[PDB]
């Protein structure tokens, strides 16, 4: 409630332009090349060009000596994959808020987000969060990322990873820093022609925000009732996505036969994808896609939420199938068939959409017969040596990381894959 009283800045995109939130007004100039995303406008693309810059100029009524020894900053961040050895030992600037090298600044590197003072005697102080590209799959490498950095010129400057401490320096340590009436959002001294960074909801407090504060601000801009796709955008219908089971992610949907006398199940190892030096990393763009079709949802965009009831089609070879089960089978384990959509009669198939119950979960799919009731949510069984794909009310009862916990993978410039 008083987050929004401490805010001196809030970029938002609201009728056909950028727009500051706070009470402030502050004057916001686009260059020729920035992006804006159909689907999410928010979201803010910036590529490494002159032209692809945000320049900020804050009223002097609010630009005061001392106005950052106590103030905070938040905006989410979404990195594309390093592939070029050019991007090694290549930091550069994407905020900047300095005059005469002095002032405070993020920045970018190989695996790094990085925050910076600079008193006007070029004594730095930095907070850093580091990701590797050396892992199987990645919280960070090209998924939204929440940033946020608070500071008290007494104490430490800190940086939080979707509000969570990451890294804390003192800085009581340093002279006097320029207090610039401007920020620049501009990829400074990039030396990979390709980068590019995506960010939205860029604020500035003017205070130290809590870990509360902090946590809160976090689930808030989090939309925990609209599902998200593995990069953290919104999830949505007509859309293709490669699956990656969270339980066993060194596997990759496959159908061995469609029909009823088929079933879908994980298959085994996944390829890798690398470049050397630069990254390794299981390939996700493998396996049967899966394609979210509407039942019962009336809104009219086509964004995923809580509790939509969906059909999920299939494809296999350039064909969509239905995801249905016949419930009548014995066990508590439904075995999950791709059929052809005439041929689904009154076999299961609806499916409840869950991204939370208030407590969010990873388990996506809660399948229903047709009379209302709970089938199971969708995961798999170990059947000898095969994991097949199956609806369990085993899983809606323990509802930690289950076999139901799932990941809809689209093809996004962000991450690139190439066999052979
Ligand atoms: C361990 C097991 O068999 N779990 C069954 C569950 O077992 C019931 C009791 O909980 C068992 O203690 C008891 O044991 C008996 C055997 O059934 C019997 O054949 C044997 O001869 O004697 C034992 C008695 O000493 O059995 C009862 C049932 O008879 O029964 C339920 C039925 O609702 C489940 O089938 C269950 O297996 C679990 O099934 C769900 C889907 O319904 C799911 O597949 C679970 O699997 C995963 C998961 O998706 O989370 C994935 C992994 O394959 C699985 N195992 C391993 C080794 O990694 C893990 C873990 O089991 C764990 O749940 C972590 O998530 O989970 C699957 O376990």
């Amino acid at each position: 409630k008083n987050i929004t009283n401490a805010s001196i800045l809030s970029i938002v995109y609201k009728d056909d332009d950028l727009i500051d939130l706070s009470r402030y007004g502050a004057e916001i100039y686009n260059g020729d090349k920035v992006y804006y995303n159909s689907i999410d406008k928010n979201q803010i693309r910036l590529i490494n060009l002159e032209s692809s810059t945000i320049e900020v100029i804050l009223k002097k009524a609010i630009v005061y000596n001392s106005m950052y020894e106590n103030f905070s900053t938040s905006f989410w961040i979404r990195i594309p994959k390093y592939f070029n050895s050019i991007s090694l030992n290549n930091e550069y600037t994407i905020i900047n808020c300095m005059e005469n090298n002095s002032g405070w600044k993020v920045s970018l590197n190989y695996g790094e987000i990085i925050w910076t003072f600079q008193d006007t005697q070029e004594i730095k102080q930095r907070v850093v969060f580091k990701y590797s590209q050396m892992i199987n799959i990645s919280d960070y490498i090209n998924r939204w990322i929440f940033v946020t950095i608070t500071n008290n010129r007494i104490t430490k400057s800190k940086i939080y990873i979707n509000g969570r401490l990451i890294d804390q320096k003192p800085i009581s340590n340093l002279g006097n820093i320029h207090a610039s009436n401007k920020i620049m959002f501009k990829l400074d001294g990039c030396r990979d022609p390709h980068r590019y960074i995506v960010i939205k909801y860029f604020n500035l407090f003017d205070k130290e925000l809590s870990e509360k504060e902090i946590k809160d601000l976090y689930d808030n801009q989090s939309n925990s009732g609209i599902l998200k796709d593995f990069w953290g955008d919104y999830l949505q219908y007509d859309k293709s996505y490669y699956m990656l089971n969270l339980y066993d992610p060194n596997k990759y949907v496959d159908v061995n036969n469609v029909g009823i006398r088929g079933y879908m199940y994980l298959k085994g190892p996944r390829d890798n994808v690398m470049t050397t030096n630069i990254y390794l990393n299981s390939s996700l763009y493998m396996g049967t896609k899966f394609i979210i079709k509407k039942y019962a949802s009336g809104n009219k965009d086509n964004i995923v939420r809580n509790n939509d009831r969906v059909y999920i089609n299939v494809v296999v070879k350039n064909k969509e199938y239905r995801l249905a089960t016949n419930a009548s089978q014995a066990g508590v384990e439904k075995i999950l068939s791709a059929l052809e959509i005439p041929d689904v009669g009154n076999l299961s198939q609806v499916v409840v959409m869950k991204s939370k119950n208030g407590i969010t979960n990873k388990c996506k799919m809660n399948l229903q017969d047709n009379n209302g009731n709970d089938i199971g949510f969708i995961g798999f069984h170990q059947f000898n040596n095969i994991a097949k794909l199956v609806a369990s009310n085993w899983y809606n009862r323990q509802i930690r990381t289950l076999g139901c916990s799932w990941e809809f993978i689209p093809v996004d410039d962000g991450w690139r894959e190439r066999p052979l």
